[PDB]
């Protein structure tokens, strides 16, 4: 019997609503639910929650037509969410989760307050960029005082702002946000090696690399996405060029086959020598990026490596050794990157193969991560049953349930031709209001 995709979408929505109910019951206004114990935890600042999962969920709720739930969350934000807080926040996470989550909710709803709050937060984060003579953000900033800490940063944490900041520039009319984000990316791109790679670790004050390791995953992932995404969102010609150049350098110097499968281990950014044997599950986003930038055959080949892991292990291991294709770790983070790739590749040609693969992933999530009050990360994927930890990461609310729903629902609330997703799956273009 052919899969009824619409029924599967309805199941995703049902499960999401059920999870939301658990969040409301156990963790209202708190950063994350621990759905086994039925408790909450903080994410950014211990004891000073910022409604993380609520904010992350908003655009997902809207897309699913969970309008009452969406509005309850928006109304909570409008009444309660403030960033005048004497505590340190990680700049990267704060941007991709809270600035981006408020922006997608703003674009869905039109509510000016959500933009006001996104912009307030971005202005607090801007102090981290201003504290570097290179415009490379420090990793942490005090939201109230602007004090910075930890300049030993990385490509992802200096280069995952341009989508949110660029949308802020579009909406506000102030180019400063776009410029600040682009300047940081240009810094490292200008320091590419002769073979076109960047090391993944960089110092905000010296502006120099602090390792020799080029990476597509750990320390770097979304830098490469945001180059393409800035072309797509803003028509930025430099970013279009850079996106393709960076990917072609990776395909030339980091693509390696082991036991017939494509992997992208870390390499020395100048010599191209392999410097590591680990690949993170997190790398799976890159299969989708490869398609986006016009390297779809390679993207499908890379997806196939992860499809192998899913078929073999059920849940994709958090990290594997590329030389053996086996797990390096037994726990998971309830990770979304496989359906991320499936959606991104499916948006190119609408091949139902990607739906089939994502349906496996969704069903496996249901079979392994369901707990009393929501969905949880795993302790051990090698036991049967797989043992659970007790945490629903904030990104679950923005990412995989949205990916599944977008893959299966064909919702009229999204213009699929105009759809743009941040690295946290915040929708930054493509809402079709009712
Ligand atoms: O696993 C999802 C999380 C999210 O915060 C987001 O997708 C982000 O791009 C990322 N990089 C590595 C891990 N993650
Ligand atoms: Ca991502
Ligand atoms: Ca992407
Ligand atoms: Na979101």
């Amino acid at each position: 019997t052919p899969e009824d995709w619409k029924a599967l979408a309805a199941d995703v929505r049902s499960e999401f609503q059920w999870a939301w109910q658990g969040y409301v019951a156990k963790a209202w206004g708190k950063d994350e639910i621990n759905p086994v114990s039925g408790t909450s935890r903080s994410f950014f600042i211990e004891g000073h929650d910022l409604g993380l999962s609520l904010v992350e969920a908003l655009d997902t709720l809207w897309i699913m037509g969970l309008d009452a739930e969406f509005q309850a969350g928006v109304d909570w934000v409008k009444a309660n969410l403030s960033f005048d807080v004497d505590g340190n926040a990680q700049v990267f996470e704060t941007n991709i989760r809270l600035v981006g989550g408020l922006l997608s909710a703003h674009l869905a709803s039109g509510d000016p307050v959500l933009l006001a709050k996104a912009r307030d937060l971005a202005d607090r984060l801007a102090k981290a960029f201003e504290a570097s003579p290179h415009g490379l953000p420090w990793r942490y900033v005090n939201l109230r005082t602007g004090a910075v800490s930890d300049p030993e940063t990385n490509l992802a944490e200096i280069g995952t702002y341009l989508s949110e900041f660029g949308v802020l520039s579009q909406l506000t009319g102030e180019r400063k946000y776009f410029d600040m984000a682009k300047r940081a990316m240009r810094h490292t791109l200008d320091r590419r090696s002769k073979i076109g790679l960047m090391a993944a670790n960089i110092h905000a004050m010296t502006g120099a690399f602090t390792s020799r390791n080029a990476s597509i995953d750990v320390y770097a992932d979304s830098f490469y996405e945001y180059l393409w995404d800035a072309w797509a969102l803003f028509g930025d010609e430099d970013c279009k060029r850079w996106a393709v150049e960076c990917v072609d350098a990776q395909l030339a110097h980091q693509a390696k086959r082991y036991d017939g499968r494509l992997w992208f281990p870390m390499v020395d950014f100048e010599t191209g020598a392999v410097t590591g044997t680990a690949q993170s599950e997190l790398a799976a986003y890159y299969a989708g990026l490869l398609g986006q930038v016009g390297r779809k055959a390679q993207g499908d080949d890379y997806l196939a490596s992860f499809t192998y892991l899913q078929a073999t292990f059920g849940v994709i291991p958090e990290s594997i050794d590329v030389t053996t294709g086996q797990p390096r770790r037994k726990h998971t983070g309830l990770r979304p990157e496989y359906p991320d790739a499936c959606l991104n590749l499916w948006l190119i040609d609408r091949d139902p193969r990607y739906r089939r693969l994502a349906a496996i992933h969704y069903r496996e999530m249901k079979a392994t991560s369901r707990a009393a009050f929501g969905y949880t990360a795993l302790k051990d994927i090698t036991t049967r049953p797989m043992t659970q930890d007790d945490n629903c990461p904030g990104y679950w609310w923005s990412e995989q349930m949205k990916y599944y729903y977008l893959l299966f629902s064909d919702t009229p609330r999204i213009d699929y031709g105009q759809l743009q997703l941040s690295t946290e799956a915040n929708v930054l273009r493509g809402f079709r209001k009712v």
